[PDB]
């Protein structure tokens, strides 16, 4: 592909006939599905030079649920598979990383009770564990900036509010290959925590 477009990250060769209207159809899609404009509430929970992460609570509004789920289902298709979705949908928490007005990254924790040290195979032996990371993503063009790291960052202050979390308290569930390479070096251990390994 010749082309990136800057907006939706598509690859796309602005030279086909095909490819430039397939890329306005998934163009369209794709803005829809990230767009970030007109919450009547937002819970900002960090403020950055760049950004800003909004928290979505459990029992929140209608719009704000959806957005999430509209999120999700890009990473859906962008994975190419069904990661193992949250076992209590109605105990999860959202953090949106919004960059001019779209979600540029999303991680939905959920509370664990055990997770399990990865050598891929993991450990059979349980740790106690308190905050499990069920998704995280960045948006394509906007990654190796720190968009992540600052997501988990404030799952780590805001999951437990009053605490702050541990590495050694927070697991990732069934990492992908990027996942992995993130979270080894967010933990500053390739033996990190995983769970739904
Ligand atoms: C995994 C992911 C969320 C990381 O997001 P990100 O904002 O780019 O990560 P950060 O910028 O906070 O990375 C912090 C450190 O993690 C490491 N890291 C992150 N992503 C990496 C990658 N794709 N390859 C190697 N190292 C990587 C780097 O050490 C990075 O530090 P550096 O940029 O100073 O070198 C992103 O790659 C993503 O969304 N991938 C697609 C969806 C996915 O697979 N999610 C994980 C499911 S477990
Ligand atoms: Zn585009």
């Amino acid at each position: 592909g010749t082309t990136v477009c800057k907006s939706c990250g598509m690859i796309y060769t602005a030279s086909n006939p095909e490819d430039e209207i397939q890329h306005l159809q998934h163009h369209h899609r794709f803005l829809e599905g990230i767009k970030f404009v007109g919450w009547k509430r937002e819970r900002v929970v960090a403020e950055f030079w760049d950004g800003k992460i909004v928290l979505v609570l459990p029992r929140d509004p209608s719009y704000a649920i959806k957005k999430v789920e509209d999120v999700q289902e890009l990473v859906d298709l962008e994975l190419g598979f069904q990661q193992t979705v949250p076992v209590c949908p109605d105990k999860t928490k959202t953090f949106l990383f919004i960059d001019e007005k779209r979600v540029v990254g999303c991680l939905i924790a959920e509370p664990i009770k055990q997770a399990f040290r990865v050598l891929w195979r993991c450990s059979d032996v349980p740790e106690p564990a308190i905050c499990g990371i069920s998704r995280i993503w960045v948006f394509r063009l906007k990654r190796r900036k720190r968009i992540a790291r600052r997501l988990v960052d404030t799952v780590r202050n805001c999951f437990m509010f009053g605490c702050f979390l541990s590495t050694n308290e927070i697991a990732f569930s069934d990492p992908t290959p990027d996942g992995k390479l993130f979270a080894t070096k967010y933990c500053n251990t390739p033996n990190f925590l995983v769970y739904n390994f």
